[PDB]
């Protein structure tokens, strides 16, 4: 069983990632911090907890709220595609109503939520980067600003530290911005200094690969076939938040399957055997004016004149799913989501 | 028939798109004008006049050696290998240019001679005056630079660019944009009518196939074997590095298609935008950036461009028999 | 009595702000934090605590070791030398900020220590809590990401910046604000209310001469002869290079003069302006850019240009009786 | 005797150059080309002629007009120094009125002046490079946009060619933005591409030079002094343009007497003995925000650690007068004025 944490922006496909990596028996959760992008700080921690209350979960899992606004940028978020909330298409009054305390809130020695600050995850992370063997595992699926500013914190745990990601587009162009993707925009500075740091990381999820794994009819039906039996209630939940997932997308973007982003790179530390990678150099757009957050590699370098690579490589690059992957994802992620409709009931 | 300047880096795409505008019935070019690129102005400029002589043209186009850098950038430089172009060169006919300017010969030419004759188009024009782009964009910028007034009267139909897909010779950016995109940012804000008639996202999908070889085969080996030869080296020799390097099974023909649009624009989906290129990016210089992806009460900033993203049903087949026909009937000149 | 807390980063500046800020009896310092910049924010710690432990107070101030690199840039790194430290060194007092954050020893200090410490200060402020800041501003840039709601409850008076007059280590700008351009951006941006108190206008008119010395020696020769020998050397240690460099015959002492501002803003020009923080220019970053050289964007900060008539000896003889007094505790 | 041309956009600073330069025996001028900057270069075309007419050179000196723009920036005229003519303080409806035709016209075969073109200087320039001994000495003091275009249409001639400037600061702050001077900032991409061509470059005279060369009450009366005895409405007129100008130097930027920048130029063509000279790599700020133009030099380094210097000499800056310099200089300046109150009567 693997050991990490999760850092996300709770957001719908955040939403399911947290599903897959604390249900998963491959992955072992210690903590969830949440970050701004998808929403405000205070909505995604909110909403991590709401993920882990409707899974039964919210009593074992610590949750922290991380850092509210990049590095040196101002916050940009994204209800167009995610609701105000950070999590539309259903009513989570109840949700809300029966949230035990925070375990995190224990560890921390706070008597409630209004001492929450976003350095609070820090010691935690440092207790287990230094428990690890080898490399300590951050999943990370929203902004990176938390993880920069723990680098910042600890520059000499940046060594321990394998980072696996869903951010970034580099043979195809980006959502948001032209040539860039969401989580690198929001704040280019934190995965810039992120890869110069010594950090093992991998673009496990960018676009080229998100972008192939969309909620089908197919998928749908799969999810209503492994749930509705033990669940009804869990399948409306999740079905819901997944069509509201499907209409911003369709009138934001025109996809008319909406990409599940942020589970696949979690499904990368689950089974990392189901991906294409290669080592490059990623350099990070952040002078640009119109272009911040674009993920520029030396891959064509390579391929023309592979000798004379000025740069060493500082990232995995996963541009495709082997034969047999998006398969391989989906069976784990509706496993995932039959199991819960089952504990649920 | 519509009077047309030809600006170009050829390079063997633009050595094929004046064949096509210059034997296109529908097109009158008035000169060509050559610019830097992988290679040197200099070399552009005899690659133009190779082009035309191989064709029975070079005593009848004047052609014009422009600027042999970008405006504010370092320039990255025989330009149409594949071919022995010794018989041709021996046989080069003098450049009408030279009569025009009142030089005795090429060491006198200098990279703003086009522009008084440019001037004379643009004054003569009912409405505007057409210019086919399809290597850097820098003679333009120059010429806008001196004449200001004209931009309004100028219509520019290009091959540069990328848009819902990635650039070739930098991740993001298209190599016409990126080796100087000063040149494209000033021209955009120029008042010129602009065209992205033939970026990436069209010339990606103009691929020299095994039934297109055999169609200009068709249409060429009766009449000139050795021009056959020749046309099939020259479409092939960058075909490797296009495979091993950017995946293509078959290599693009990016700068014909931008003369195609001149010819028959209908062929072409159309939509106006603005914009933005990039200058400041370190690593994105030359990015063609607008909202496309996107389907508020957000201040638009007002369009600038036109870009053309597909052609229409019925495009790739119409443009290469256009391009099929041409061919034939050069080696029909030829024998 | 004013309290505050000190950021710096000794420094021979530092050192003497430090004098300053802790004998003054108008100010109350709370603590100090150290951060990056010709030397690292280990060596930086090192040498808050080296002062003060000779000037009999590192057992009474905590200090916190602060964050060893800008935001988003590189680090350009003793830090005090003209003077043997073994003696403090090896006489040094427990840091009570240990006692404070429940650490055994000073190997567990981290980055962020003094983040709570500071929000219970601001907490407690009855308008805004003071912080005099004098190396790089990485630390307060960082508090304000953590704590954004704080910084309008934030008073900053800094030494840092050039506008009416070319800069140092660059040449339009100064070392404090080019080694973290982005942080200042960030402060200025944030609410934080920011003054510079002592840019190199005013800095470069605050210089050791002849004069200044041998006050120097007058308050500090009949109580403690090693004192005087110590910050004599301490003071004139980068003489050779600012003259050789920069052109100065007597070397300015900048970073006094902030916690000077705070002892008394009297004696100092001001004026509220918008000021820019260049972050994208390649040879300009840390440049502080307003519209004060013409006579004809809302404003984020004072500027002090010049010190007011009298200003030069009022600073002297504080900086000097501290000094004074100083060398009376030591002997 | 030192053949040259002026580049400037008059402007009483260039006025007062083309006085000094045009009346010099030193120095002779092949021609003016006027530029973009104090005002739109028609306007600082028409300037430059009435510069010429006042002096009796209008039918002798050719004058070109030369780039609207600069190279990748919008044009920013400097009215609140200059007036919006770029020559406030006098009407000029005589001088317009008897202005002999521009014999830049019979150079070039032009019937008149709506034949004028940007390039028009250019084979004019290439002659005189090409006949240069050793090289061609251009004095510049407006923007430096048509040199920049002249090397971009021939760069082979960069090294046979010397410029002679009025541009920059270096030991002391800019005047129209807070560290940069208005000739670079206006079109900073022209001296950068000027400083890495070949061309030989002196900075001539910057601020730190120019704001030490004031128009004081003692000037203005040694020129009363020198030309109210031959011409009173000589007098008059070079009395009322130095007057305008001191008073807009006054409200905008405090100065009691006013800079007279861009004879100084001349100057050091006609006199470099009177000037310090240190060779050094000078950077103009094109990227940044706010500080565009900024001259950026490696003295600093040079004087720190001067065995480790990367980068090439790329210019000439004189930061001082030498002894006795300011003297030199007005002795000039006043005698030429002195001169031209004598032919005109
Ligand atoms: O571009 C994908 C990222 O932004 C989207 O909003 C998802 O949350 C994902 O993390
Ligand atoms: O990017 C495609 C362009 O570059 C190629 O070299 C062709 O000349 C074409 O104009
Ligand atoms: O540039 C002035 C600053 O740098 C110096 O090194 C001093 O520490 C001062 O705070
Ligand atoms: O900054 C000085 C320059 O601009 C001024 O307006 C003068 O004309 C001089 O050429
Ligand atoms: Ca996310
Ligand atoms: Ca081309
Ligand atoms: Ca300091
Ligand atoms: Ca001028």
């Amino acid at each position: 069983s693997i050991k990490c944490a999760l850092d996300c922006d709770p957001g719908h496909d955040d939403l399911a990632m947290i599903m897959l990596a604390v249900y998963s028996p491959k992955l072992d959760v210690q903590y969830i911090s949440t970050t701004h992008g998808n929403q405000t700080v205070n909505k995604t921690y909110q909403n991590a907890r709401r993920t882990l209350n409707l899974i039964k979960r919210a009593d074992k899992i610590p949750v922290y709220r991380g850092y509210s606004k990049p590095l040196t940028r101002e916050s940009v978020a994204c209800p167009e595609i995610h609701g105000e909330s950070g999590l539309g298409g259903v009513d989570w009054s109840e949700i809300d109503r029966t949230m035990p305390r925070n375990p995190a809130l224990d560890i921390l020695g706070y008597k409630d939520e209004s001492e929450l600050r976003p350095d609070d995850f820090f010691k935690h992370l440092h207790r287990l980067v230094s428990a690890a063997e080898d490399k300590f595992d951050i999943i990370s699926t929203g902004s990176e600003t938390n993880i920069a500013q723990y680098l910042l914190a600890y520059p000499e745990d940046a060594k321990k530290i394998r980072m696996t990601t869903m951010a970034g587009n580099f043979m195809i162009v980006g959502n948001i911005m032209p040539f860039a993707e969401f989580n690198v925009l929001i704040d280019p500075e934190a995965i810039s200094n992120i890869l110069q740091s010594g950090v093992d990381y991998t673009f496990a999820a960018p676009l080229d690969i998100t972008h192939t794994v969309l909620v089908t009819e197919k998928v749908i039906n799969d999810i209503k076939a492994a749930t509705e039996p033990y669940s009804p209630k869990f399948t409306e939940m999740i079905i819901k938040l997944l069509f509201f997932f499907k209409d911003t997308y369709r009138d934001v973007f025109g996809f008319i399957d909406p990409p599940l982003h942020d589970p696949v790179a979690a499904f990368h530390l689950i089974a990392p055997e189901w991906f294409e990678h290669v080592r490059c150099h990623v350099d990070i757009e952040t002078k640009g004016e119109y272009t911040y957050g674009c993920c520029c590699t030396n891959l064509i370098l390579k391929k023309k004149d592979p000798t004379k690579i000025v740069k060493p490589d500082n990232a995995t690059v996963c541009l495709k799913l082997k034969e047999g992957g998006h398969d391989a994802f989906w069976n784990q992620m509706i496993t995932v989501w039959g199991e819960i409709a089952k504990e649920i009931g």
